[PDB]
RNA sequence: CAAGCCGAGGAGAU
RNA sequence: AUCUCCUCGGCUUG
RNA sequence: CAAGCCGAGGAGAU
RNA sequence: AUCUCCUCGGCUUG
């Protein structure tokens, strides 16, 4: 039941013999399917050859490898050969190892095959080698990079294969090697301004991949054309010209703090450098122990956020942020009770907060625009996705849609979607929350797909209409991969943000980045053979010395590891908190302190299942967890400050590893009694 | 005529002397008669050495605790020394506590040795101590897990043993331990994914038991091998492609519903995470007091039963069960008149009825295959058992082989075998019905035995030719406990299911948590004594300060105990039923309302020796035990809501316990006259 | 034979 | 940790 | 469902 | 090289 296309079989036909390459062709061009088909037609010989036959498919996402798990692999290749789906939702119960070599083809996230591999140099598992294998397979192999996940896998393979060659001309016997296929759209430029340095970077995807071609389609070129139907550009710009009155409010209120706590603010307000001063500020306010500096500073950067958002954002989701901000710290202060700043600060705002909601409340934006253009394409259409930066943005977004009359009046229906992990005052999304909800944009039940980042690597739908972008621009391969996702036969793609930004300049950026791309790739592949692989030899060699002497560095780097040392303090009060003894360790990962008598310096706190900790000051501290039952007080060093026993150099972390020196674990039999 | 075979003594050797050990060795390989052998060799050795010998053994089931005291203990061990055999089902009417120190041999149910301890320690009784007895005797010891009745019993052992540690260093005096063995042939892996997991979870196992080795067969190995046969593998797979048009019209039926009542299903169809969302949606509208929300969930799940089921069970099995249900609602609307959303669905039932039937009647199975391979074996044969999910999929299972005329042109016998206990909506069975199946079981004149979860642990036979799980797979321990069960010298093992589901894997799953077993046992046996030693007094202490402390909050958790705080509401409407103080308690168990004003609230009903009692609405709330003469109307607050006295908090608990405030007993002189 | 109560174990999904 | 689904033992009542 | 831990990638400003 | 801001994967705990 197999099928093949003209351009599908012309760009395989390489890789049918041999020929361990990269396949880069637009998004929605059957990949997966030419995928498929190799590893159906090597399995084949394989089984013709009598030879053992592996196959193994590496996906950055956990959900691109169900994707392929379902749709595309096992429905075409369930009869001839075993398949199996791993991954980190997926639970590996049986092993890694044996699994390789059970069901004769897997498909799993990169980070369990490196994982088993580190355990197999270990020695702590039996392992997997990648000579058990005969055909690696690689997705969106343009995040070979540095050292990513790819990168260390391949570097692996390339010190085997170096190995392989010095024993080619010292000795016959040699390691086999599994052949190697790669699948992307946009290799992408590193920041190339030259083409000889983007054909550069090229090659060193190559080199990193092995690929010796890059094998795109020159011939049958026209019936992809005809075939996938680009989206018509749109460019549209604002000026935040309003807003005025309760902008210039805030701004009084900024200038009133600051003369009242005096900051040279060394850049102008409104601006990523005023942050990095206003942390500058705090880590010396930190080096100095007082107070008046870290309090305003934070406080200052909330108001630059609402700002910022303001400009792209409703201004109510900025006043509900900032109310929800000053309610946390009130509370944190009636529970501290149960100075003159910070009194100077809530009062203030208490006795502004009538008269800021009111002038937030009031009239004097990008949000009547966008509105139009939706409303006018949707009436025009008779599926929709929004880019943008932060998830609160996502949030807003969805909130402006369900609450504004006239998008029900059109009946549009749709839903907020963002990525997953803890990010700083972000809620974390689950997995299977992200799977429901790209379920239903499937089916048809969401008309409107806000998502971040997450949206325009993979997440694959078989055709968006509308794709319009709304104040986020990253970089070209996010851009093109953006671009592409639309596969709708009539798209409209639309670039959304300020005039007096760069973001437009960044666009047409990204524009000529994607020209760039294909200039170079048309260059490489008309390349001398021997040049050529002397080229690939380099860079291979390259990675492999430049890894090593990193591990190296590494190795030198973190070498003290004394036992007790310092003294840990509160950071906004400096008070001795802990000796550097009396703290110790669990499960390997947290940190604790057992003596009561800590227990008669900090309070324990709890509005909501865990509760947390928080100083004399009110300045949170860390958590309570439940582990074998105990309730175990944790405390993040996120919030505290270290003074070593000898010239008392003070030391703001925001994470333990980077302190070289360890604890000890808990000894239970301490706590015994 | 005691007799021992090499591997026996092999085996036993290290536990004739002292040493109270684990004995992990293959099912069917005397380990019984190693129990006997070892019970008369320590009695015999306390007999020459003129000191008391007392032997205790403890199995879990019921029935195994008159296997042991019918087949292997009492016949050769009758003569030398007294011997009884307790059980819940046996009337202990002398006491525990001094036939322990009367027959001087005890084969009891552990909660029995439990109950006595705990009385004991509450002062009631006078009781009994460990001291009392000299050695003790577990029977599948993997069942000591994290806070099982074993492992009570065993964490008792270990304080004692600890106690006794403190003082060999404190005071000479200490109290004497008895010998500790234990019998078992998968002590299992607790879900472990690295064999240092494994290993770990094995001297856990140990520690718990104080096992200080495992002592399992290498020398002998080739004659167990020889004298027992493992069953063949076999893997069955299907897939549901079938069953469309009548799955079709039902899914339609839901769609119907679903749309009436709104239902965003927030899961895909036929799934447990439905079932929990209809579930969350009946707390919902309890909390909110709505109706149209529960009755369709209800019968959302019960249509996703009957398709789950259908899966696996023929659709006439499903109908009947859906008539049944529907017939009882009538009949409870019927009773209670003597809105537009039941009568919907009702009136849709009734209406589609005909043809829904008609549809069901149609064909369009892993019936049929199965049908095949039973008989085809058959004939390649000229006993059997079958492994399933639920009873009703057992009894559904011997009405096919009722039925179908080519199981009797065969001849097969067969019948029906479920365990005990009431489990939601199916039939609670008998202990004695139990016992009679299996005793005819093994005389030969049942030739099919269909069994839940229950034959796989215990339940010996001689032999058992063929063993073929339908559907059924949980874990390692229970799956090679079954493989094991077989023991006949030609067996057949067989597991089916369906390809789409992962019971496949979970299969091969449980084959490599055996081999990781083995992987595991083999390690711990061989490790330095020292470090052996300090890892099992680790742990001992481990779970000694865990249960410690699970006491403790337990303590903590439990003490608010109000009188009256709250009013008791009709979860289906939202009325006055009864107040904080109306409700009596009787028996210490049983709640009950005695005001006759409750009287003019609800309605009896009795349709069948004691009736039941509903409300206006129709829903269940419970009985009329008749205790004492008194028919005291007892009602389960599964059917009813609470709302306390502040801020109406609607709270749901299916319990008592769970709610910590208490209520007042039943005073007779209150109902005098 | 029926009913009820207390605890415990395993699997699946959040 | 939670929810669902299955299984074991003990106790009581009739 | 919540929390925590380890690594990695991209963009912006010094 | 540093700081900030965003995203991915793996692990653990409950
Ligand atoms: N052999 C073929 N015959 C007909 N159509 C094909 C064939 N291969 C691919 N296609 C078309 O190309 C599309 C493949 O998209 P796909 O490769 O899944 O996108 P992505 O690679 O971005 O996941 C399908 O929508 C399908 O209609
Ligand atoms: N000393 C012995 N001499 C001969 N045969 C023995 C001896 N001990 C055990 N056997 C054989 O081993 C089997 C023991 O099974 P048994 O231990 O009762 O199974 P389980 O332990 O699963 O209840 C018997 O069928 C018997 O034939
Ligand atoms: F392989 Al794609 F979108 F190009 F999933
Ligand atoms: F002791 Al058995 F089956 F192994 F009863
Ligand atoms: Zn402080
Ligand atoms: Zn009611």
């Amino acid at each position: 039941e197999l099928q093949l296309r003209p351009y599908q079989m012309e760009v395989a036909q390489p890789a049918l013999d041999g020929k361990n390459i990269i396949i880069c062709l637009p998004t929605g061009s059957g990949k997966t399917r030419v995928a498929v088909y190799i590893t159906k037609d090597h399995l084949d010989k394989k089984k013709q050859a009598s030879e053992s036959g592996k196959v193994i498919v590496l996906v950055n996402k956990v959900m691109l490898a169900e994707q392929l798990f379902r749709k595309e692999f096992n429905p075409y290749l369930k009869k001839w050969y075993r398949i199996i789906g791993l991954s980190g939702d997926t639970q590996l119960k049986i092993s890694f190892p044996e699994v390789v070599k059970s069901y004769d083809v897997i498909i799993s996230t990169a980070q369990i095959l490196e994982n088993s591999l580190l355990n197999l140099e270990s020695g702590d598992d039996d392992g997997v080698q990648l000579s058990d294998f005969s055909l690696i397979i690689i997705d969106e192999c343009h995040h070979t990079n540095k050292e990513a996940v790819y990168n260390n896998i391949m570097r692996r393979y390339l010190k085997q294969k170096l190995r392989n060659n010095d024993l080619k001309k010292q000795n016959k016997p040699a390691i086999p090697l599994p052949q190697i296929l790669g699948l992307t759209a946009s290799p992408g430029v590193g920041a190339a301004k030259k083409q000889s340095e983007a054909e550069k970077h090229i090659l060193n995807i190559c080199a990193n991949l092995d690929a010796f071609t890059i094998k795109t389609v020159k011939e049958n070129l026209g019936q992809l054309k005809h075939q996938i139907k680009e989206p018509c550009k749109k460019f549209v710009i604002a000026d935040d010209t309003r807003e005025n009155p309760f902008k210039e409010k805030l701004l009084e209120i900024m200038a009133s703090i600051q003369t009242y706590c005096q900051k040279s603010p060394m850049s102008d307000f409104g601006t990523q450098h005023y942050e990095q001063w206003a942390i500058q500020m705090e880590k010396k306010a930190a080096k100095d122990g007082n107070r008046k500096d870290r309090v305003c500073a934070e406080h200052l950067r909330k108001y630059n956020e609402a700002l910022q958002i303001n400009d792209t954002i409703r201004m109510i989701d900025a006043y509900s942020h900032l109310e929800t901000f000053y309610t946390d710290e009130k509370e944190k202060k009636f529970a501290v009770l149960n100075d003159e700043t910070d009194e100077f600060l809530m009062n203030l705002f208490f006795d502004n907060k009538k008269m800021l909601k009111k002038l937030a409340e009031n009239p004097k934006e990008k949000l009547i625009k966008l509105r139009n253009t939706i409303l006018e394409q949707f009436t025009r259409s008779e599926r929709g996705i929004i880019f943008t930066k932060t998830r609160q943005s996502t949030y807003a977004l969805s909130q402006w849609i369900m609450e504004n009359a006239k998008f029900a009046e059109v009946g549009v229906k749709a839903h907020h979607l963002i990525g997953a992990g803890h990010s700083s005052e972000v809620k974390p999304m689950t997995q299977t929350e992200q799977k429901e909800v790209i379920s239903k944009f499937r089916t048809g039940e969401i008309n409107l797909l806000i998502a971040t980042t997450v949206a325009e690597e993979g997440l694959d739908i078989k055709e968006c209409n509308i794709v319009i972008r709304y104040g986020l621009v990253t970089n070209e391969i996010a851009m093109v991969q953006a671009r592409g996702r639309a596969r709708a036969d009539e798209s409209t793609y639309v670039l959304v943000t300020s005039s007096g930004s760069g973001v437009t300049e960044r666009e047409i950026v990204n524009d000529f980045r994607e020209k760039m791309m294909y200039k170079a790739i048309n260059r490489v592949q008309n390349m001398k053979p021997e040049e050529y692989a002397h080229k690939i030899l380099e860079l291979q060699v390259q990675s492999i010395l430049e890894k090593k002497m990193k591990v190296k560095r590494s190795i030198a780097k973190q070498y003290n590891d004394n036992p007790s040392l310092i003294t840990l303090l509160c950071k906004n009060c400096s008070m001795l908190v802990c000796s550097g003894e009396n703290i110790h360790v669990v499960e390997k990962m947290h940190h604790v302190n057992m003596t009561p008598e800590f227990k008669g310096l900090y309070i324990v706190r709890e509005n909501k299942t865990n509760g947390e900790i928080i100083c004399k000051c009110g300045q949170a501290w860390g958590t309570m967890m439940v582990h074998k039952g105990l309730d175990l007080p944790c405390l993040k060093i996120r919030n505290f400050v270290v003074n070593f026993k000898n010239n008392s150099p003070k030391k703001q972390y925001k994470k333990w590893v980077e302190l070289p020196i360890r604890f000890p674990d808990l000894d239970y039999s301490e706590y015994c009694l």
